[PDB]
């Protein structure tokens, strides 16, 4: 089933050398744990804050053993950039798009206290407090995409067009069928709508159906196989549907 970490994260295999980890204190979650073939670690996303993360790179360190760790960020939200101040601690060479960047540096702009407001309880808002979110060191232009081989084992990341957020990419394994969709995959209601492109998320998610995939990642909830695209469409163009 799953092994049960600190700070309520489980992580659960669901291939050789792959792993997700989830942040069940932070709406579920999802982040990635690949190792590749040359013994390099490839996280994708993270838990919202530095005790999810520090809980993860210690299970990491711990289980895995890696050579090197590479961090990508998936969007700017806190499941995407909450992990950058550990992944950095810990060594990690932590990787965003530009446009990523920028906006976790606008967003940090914003009043704290105001945003921590939006949690569940006293002891999550501590959290997030104690926290102080950064953009990763590296970075990429948005819709050049970037794409790391690791030994010959390809990890290509690219952005398939706005949808849940302007920001969003996708990261895809050719040698283990691996794709991570994450935020932009929702498969029955499209959810937080604040940063979202709801008219182009159709389409956007319509440049996944590319993608010889046998597993496909959200960034929340269940994962499944390549019918996860299939169902993000249906579900986007009924919203679009609704909205005229
Ligand atoms: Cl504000
Ligand atoms: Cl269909
Ligand atoms: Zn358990
Ligand atoms: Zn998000
Ligand atoms: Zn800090
Ligand atoms: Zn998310």
């Amino acid at each position: 089933d799953h092994v049960d970490l600190p700070y309520n994260l489980t992580a659960t295999k669901i291939d050789s050398d792959v792993f997700v980890v989830t942040d069940r204190d932070f709406y579920s979650s999802n982040v990635l744990v690949a190792k590749m073939l040359d013994g390099t670690v490839v996280i994708v996303s993270s838990p919202f804050e530095n005790l999810g993360t520090q809980t993860l790179m210690d299970w990491v360190a711990k289980t895995m053993k890696p050579k090197k760790v590479v961090a990508i960020n998936t969007h700017f939200h806190l499941d995407g950039t909450g992990g950058n101040e550990i992944y950095k601690k810990m060594g990690a060479e932590t990787w965003s798009s530009d446009l990523t960047k920028q906006l976790r540096l606008e967003e940090n702009k914003k009043d704290r206290i105001k945003a921590a407001e939006f949690y569940k309880n006293e002891d999550l808002k501590r959290r997030i407090l104690s926290s102080h979110p950064v953009p990763a060191d590296n970075v990429f232009d948005l819709k050049q995409g970037k794409v790391f081989s690791f030994s010959n084992e390809l990890v290509e990341v690219s952005f398939p067009g706005p949808a849940h957020s302007p920001d969003n990419v996708v990261v895809y394994f050719p040698k283990k069928k691996l794709l991570f969709g994450g935020c932009m995959i929702k498969p029955k209601e499209l959810g937080y709508l604040g940063d979202a492109n709801v008219k182009a998320w159709p389409d956007s998610a319509r440049r996944l159906k590319k993608f010889d995939a046998k597993i496909v990642i959200p960034g929340h909830g269940e994962w499944g196989g390549p019918e996860m695209v299939n169902k993000t469409i249906k579900v986007a163009e009924k919203a679009v549907g609704e909205m005229r």
